[PDB]
Order: C-alpha cells, then sequence, then structure tokens
C-alpha cells in the first residue's frame, strides 16, 4: 500500500467514529485493531496517528472549531464530517511523525478528491499546521 492509501484508512476510521462520541482513548485504539482486515494491513505507522488522534481529539476538535470562525476576513493585502475527519488526520499526524506541512496539506487535498468532496477550499488549515 502506498502511504496515501494508509492514510485513507485512517481518515475512514476516523470518520466513522465522529457521528458516535466520545469514546476513551484506548478504547479508540483498541476499534482500530478490530477495524483491520487483509486489505489494510494495518501497520505501526498507521495506529501512532490513530494514538495520537485518540488522546488529542478534544484539543484537535477545538482548535478547529475556532480556527473556521477566525476566518472572518475583509480583504487580504459549516465544515462537514469528511472534511473533518481529513483535518483531523492531518492533525493527528503531525503530531505522531512530525510530518512537513506542505506533503500533509497536498495528500490532504488529494484525499479531498478521491471523496470528491471538492471543498479543498477548506485546507489543512495552513494556519493549523507548523511548517517547520
Ligand atoms: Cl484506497
Ligand atoms: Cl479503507
Ligand atoms: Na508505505
Ligand atoms: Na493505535
Ligand atoms: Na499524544
Amino acid at each position: 500500500l502506498t502511504r496515501t492509501q494508509r492514510r485513507i484508512a485512517v481518515v475512514e476510521f476516523i470518520f466513522s467514529l465522529l457521528f458516535f462520541l466520545p469514546k476513551e482513548a484506548e478504547v479508540i485504539q483498541a476499534d482500530f485493531l478490530e477495524y483491520d482486515t487483509k486489505e489494510r494491513q494495518l501497520n505501526e505507522w498507521q495506529k501512532l496517528i490513530v494514538k495520537a488522534f485518540s488522546e488529542n481529539i478534544f484539543s484537535f476538535q477545538k482548535k478547529i472549531e475556532e480556527q473556521q470562525l477566525k476566518n472572518q476576513l475583509e480583504i487580504q493585502t459549516k465544515i462537514d464530517l469528511l472534511t473533518t475527519a481529513v483535518v483531523l488526520c492531518a492533525l493527528s499526524e503531525q503530531k505522531a511523525h512530525n510530518t512537513d506541512k506542505p506533503l500533509l496539506i497536498s495528500e490532504a487535498l488529494l484525499i479531498m478528491d478521491h471523496y470528491s468532496q471538492g471543498a479543498e477550499k477548506k485546507q489543512t488549515h495552513a494556519l493549523l499546521d507548523k511548517l517547520l
């Protein structure tokens, strides 16, 4: 599997959880194990993202909540749950693996295309991730 496919697997997982939150951190981590299949071949790289997600979901969800709002501009001189799941994965991944900002954003937009969301305009906030 490609790193992109592995990212998609985390996104879909997170997505399925956002309908029924909150769950305890170790519960989500154990739910991720039951989520594994022949095709997913879930590895430690993905499990570390889900671990960061499980332990920081309250803060990530807050940071998101407030960045959207803080986007209230004049000049320059309703986020959905799939788009949220994509953004939380990027936050989770930068936390677990310290992936650089440019790679995370391109990848995120690539996943949005995969789900034919075409709401790419809500970048992975150039505001929410750190450029190293
Ligand atoms: Cl895939
Ligand atoms: Cl999948
Ligand atoms: Na790989
Ligand atoms: Na995990
Ligand atoms: Na953590």
